[PDB]
């Protein structure tokens, strides 16, 4: 059966360009326990700093970019406390930084893409760093001079899986609308989550060892003009799932003092229990049988999950190389992290001279997660280099 | 040119079912100035109550449903103050009420629809009443027993235009995915916006005369099974637009004390300046030339805009009947209001015995607005009754 093309697109959505950006300011992880416990006026919790020193080392993170400088925290001490009224201050920083960081990545993706901005017909903007009305999607549209008639989808506070949601959304936008070009921006920062330490909230302390700032921007479109556009990946399928028996696994409470996390259930075991059949279902239409014949993007919000999945599916230790590089060099930038990893995977495949944007593989899987417990899974097809 | 149907849908997205729900508790507008100034411990502002009495009369609102009872406000006095730290309390009420109110409307829409819940493949959930992680989309999925693999899009804090966004989103979800059935829920309440009066913030006081609680639920799907499903409307086009010279027209600041509005620019003039060409562009593919040969849904967040548009396009005074009925009986329920109006328009067309779900008209326009200044415009096609 055939249908008239009419106003729709013929073929699957493709990533046509990708780029990332971060705040200029960064912290080496080796320096962070000292910096953190100083600026939060918590140097007296010697035994807690010792726990934090161990937490920070086991993250395998090396540096993290952050908007929050010692100077900004000094001018906003409520942000540095464990729990003081500070939401308005955090949202003032979000308005000054999140759309701007998104534009830095968007400029670079549009440059790689090579087409004029006026051909962008849709914008998907994800952030958990600040609820703005109008949103950062609006502010970015104004800063970039995009068409005022652009179709925007603003995704506030989905949490760490939203990079998968953004691709899932962009796929239908691109495929249903002939000529549509979708600018996808995940722009993230710890502005809502950053706070001082508490001996009674170790979960919250662990998040201070991992979360970081950064933005990723993509152009997604179907029916590429192969004379002016160069696909990097195809978005073949995109699915979302609540895992069984995962009620309240990850909760984020938005309060007067910003975002406060609550993580009672064991996240690594939840993923291990379910990852295999989720990826089997994803790979079912490809006829792949070797876990090592595909490329990998796994959200690294809990580094232990990377090791455990690697062992479980018996992956070649180079499979998660791009994933671990981003974790080491940038930390967990919330929903943007899997898109950083995608770009790093592409750049390493090209630099190392492989045959496909998927490190020589044809098929690939992108997997991220967050509150629900929710898992976003994307089936990707590489392109010949 | 033709394309293989493959996994996509053949025809345009259709509304297949619709229903609404509200909190049991309501307030007659004639009683509200007394109730409001009492519970906010503000009876001493006699001159402000007098302004409020006049504001409430000119709204043309008759009743409003609200979660907030005198009892709840007594147990949460910070909510009743103009500006006291209260976000966590407001979000506790959101978690206890917003997904639940959405389920009340969803149950009724699914009943009208007549198919099993397990055929729902997508959920679009809009609210500005509380940022939850996981969102009310998750909570509703759990309360309704929807498939854990449902594709959800959670839309937090877009503001009053999100009813148009929800239809715009559902359209692409339905049309790009063969067999997809999209549950659309706008569930809204004043939980973030409700506060005591200030002589120095008249804008905030006006919003207390209009905002109300309610949920609307729709089933949206392409390729209806005409032996089991009965389309009510077709979603023919859906567009979003930032109006020129409208920077900061509507701003909503999410603070320690909840949502605080800021409305410097003149909203009625902004709409009047731009409405006509926006609707002409919407109607361009229909060949309609008579503004009175189409049916109407206009977001009634500012009642003055209804009169002014009516005069400007010289509408038959019955055109905005369904719109004004919802405003009178329910007030402004944020993004849900245009969907209430759509359902009222359908119910009145059937009850009054007209030839189409569009009061006998073929084409219709749905127009809502909010921060940006953003306008969402939907072109609807009715169905023979």
């Amino acid at each position: 059966e055939w249908v008239r093309k009419a106003d729709r697109a013929a073929g699957p959505a493709a990533v046509l360009a990708m780029a990332t950006a971060n705040p200029s300011n960064f912290y080496l992880q080796s320096d962070f326990p000292d910096f953190y416990f100083r600026v939060t006026r918590s140097d007296h919790m010697s035994d807690l700093k010792e726990k934090f020193k161990r937490i920070c080392k086991k993250t395998t993170v090396r540096k993290r970019h952050m908007i929050l400088t010692e100077e900004i925290l000094n001018k906003n001490p409520a942000i540095a406390d464990y729990w003081s009224p500070s939401l308005a201050a955090r949202h003032d920083l979000a308005l000054a930084n999140i759309p701007q960081l998104g534009k830095e990545a968007a400029d670079k993706a549009i440059k790689e893409w090579g087409q004029p901005k006026s051909k962008i017909t849709h914008l998907v903007f994800c952030t958990s760093a600040g609820v703005l009305m109008p949103g950062a999607d609006y502010q970015l549209t104004m800063l970039l001079g995009l068409n005022p008639s652009i179709s925007r989808l603003m995704l506030h506070n989905l949490g760490c899986y939203a990079g998968g949601t953004a691709l899932r959304v962009a796929k239908d936008l691109a495929e249903n609308n002939g000529g549509a070009r979708v600018l996808v921006v995940c722009s993230e920062a710890n502005l809502l989550n950053f706070r001082g330490p508490s001996e009674t909230h170790i979960d919250a302390l662990i998040t201070q060892s991992l979360f970081a700032d950064g933005a990723a921007a993509l152009i997604v479109g179907s029916d590429p003009d192969l004379q002016t556009e160069s696909p990097l990946y195809e978005l073949i399928s995109a699915s979302q799932r609540i895992l069984p028996e995962s009620e309240d696994a990850i909760v984020g409470r938005l309060t007067e003092a910003g975002l406060v996390p609550y993580l009672p259930k064991d996240i690594p075991k939840l993923v291990s229990t379910n990852i295999r059949s989720i990826l089997e279902d994803a790979l079912a239409p490809t006829g792949v049988q070797d876990w090592n014949s595909i490329f990998w993007i796994i959200h690294p919000g809990m580094p232990a999950i990377l090791d455990q999945t690697e062992k479980l599916l018996q992956l070649d230790k180079e499979k998660l190389k791009a994933t671990r590089h981003v974790l080491s060099e940038f930390g967990n930038m919330f929903s943007a992290t899997v898109l950083f990893i995608l770009d790093q995977l592409r750049k390493g495949a090209v630099a190392e001279g492989k045959s496909t944007t998927g490190e020589g593989c044809e098929w690939g899987v992108l997997f991220s997660f967050g509150p629900g417990f929710t898992v976003e899974t994307v089936l990707l097809r590489s392109v010949a280099t």
